[PDB]
Parts: structure tokens; C-alpha cells; sequence
């Protein structure tokens, strides 16, 4: 399931697997994948496989935090990421780098993906990892792992005119808690559904 919304003149599909499908651009957007981070690698790639099979995607765009830290990521993470990519040979991939990605020297060239530094404008949005305001464009960003507490922390889409937050696609603990008092539009991701609050 997904929740169709209209944002900055664009239809966007908030997906229950913590991702955004952008039909006009045939674009799948994810943030904070952390490939190779344990709760592993095979499971994160298989979820992407399913999203790619469910929607007509010509490109995948990663809003930073692609690979988990080399010294702590699951063995051979890099290898089957490479197999996965060339299994999706016709898919265009773009990593928008945050501080961790750029410091790590990610991605390796053998992955055959595109790499830019935040912000990268793709009209009408400035795409970023770090959720800081942009002077000319509305922002889609990640990095803080937004969650909402029910009673239970659930990943949360945060849709806002200035800076919108995608929930982390990959494993994480804690996360920046979005309070009920938020002025933004909130959508919870969990149990295969998206829940507008
Ligand atoms: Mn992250
Ligand atoms: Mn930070």
C-alpha cells in the first residue's frame, strides 16, 4: 500500500516500505539505506527489488547514507551490492552524498552509479541528506531518521513546505522523535501500510 499526496505541485507516493515514488520522474527515492548494517544486506536489496518490480522506475535516488561504515558492515556487502546493480543494469542510480558518504569515499567506481554532493536540485526540490533549509527550493532530506511514538516508535514521513523528511529505509535505533505538536503533515510507515496522522 501507499498514500498518494500532492506536494510542491508534484504527485508523490509515500510507500509503506519507507520510500517515495515520484511518478512524473519515474523515480524511486530512499534515504538512510545503511546497506550492510545489522538489526542483513540481502534483505535490504530484496526490498529494493520489490519496490522496483512494483513501480515503473527509471532511476533510483539515494538521499545519502548508502553503505554502512566499512569497519562494521556485513562481509561482502560491497560484492552483492555490485551484483544487484548490474542485475538492474538499465536502472539509473544517483547517490546524493551526505557527510558520511563523502568522508568514506563512497561509492566505489565499480558500482557504476552516479554520485553528487548535497544539495542536488531536481525540480522542484533540492534533494539533500542533511535536512537543512534551502534558500531557493523546497527540500527532501533524510539523515535524522524521523519516528513517531504511539501508545512504540514507528518510522514517520514528515511532509512540509520547507524541509520534508523521509523515514530511514534501513536499520536504525532511536531516531529523531516527531512530536504530535508538529505543524507538518505526518504519515506513519508500518505493517505494510501508510497511516496519515
Ligand atoms: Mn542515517
Ligand atoms: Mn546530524
Amino acid at each position: 500500500n501507499y498514500q498518494p499526496i500532492e506536494h510542491r505541485g508534484q504527485a508523490l507516493w509515500l510507500l509503506a516500505d519507507k520510500a517515495i515514488y515520484w511518478p512524473a520522474r519515474r523515480a524511486l527515492l530512499v534515504a538512510d539505506v545503511h546497506i550492510g548494517k545489522a538489526a542483513t544486506t540481502e534483505a535490504t536489496l530484496a526490498r529494493l527489488d520489490r519496490l522496483l518490480a512494483e513501480h515503473d522506475c527509471e532511476q533510483l535516488i539515494i538521499l545519502g547514507d548508502f553503505l554502512h561504515a566499512r569497519t562494521a558492515r556485513a562481509p561482502a556487502t560491497l560484492a552483492k551490492v555490485e551484483d544487484w546493480r548490474k542485475r538492474h543494469k538499465n536502472l539509473k542510480v544517483v547517490l546524493i552524498r551526505g557527510n558520511h558518504d563523502r568522508n568514506a569515499g563512497d561509492p566505489p567506481a565499480s558500482l557504476d552509479i552516479q554520485v553528487v554532493d548535497e544539495p542536488w536540485v531536481l525540480e522542484p526540490f533540492a534533494l539533500q541528506h542533511e535536512p537543512q533549509p534551502h534558500g531557493t527550493h523546497p527540500v527532501l532530506a533524510g539523515h535524522v531518521h524521523p519516528v513517531f511514538v504511539l501508545r512504540l516508535r514507528l518510522p514517520c514521513f514528515v511532509i512540509d513546505e520547507q524541509v520534508s523528511l523521509l523515514p530511514a529505509f534501513g536499520e536504525f535505533t532511536g531516531g529523531w522523535e516527531i512530536t504530535p505538536a508538529s505543524a507538518s503533515r505526518l504519515y506513519l510507515a508500518g505493517a505494510e501500510r501508510v497511516w496519515p496522522l
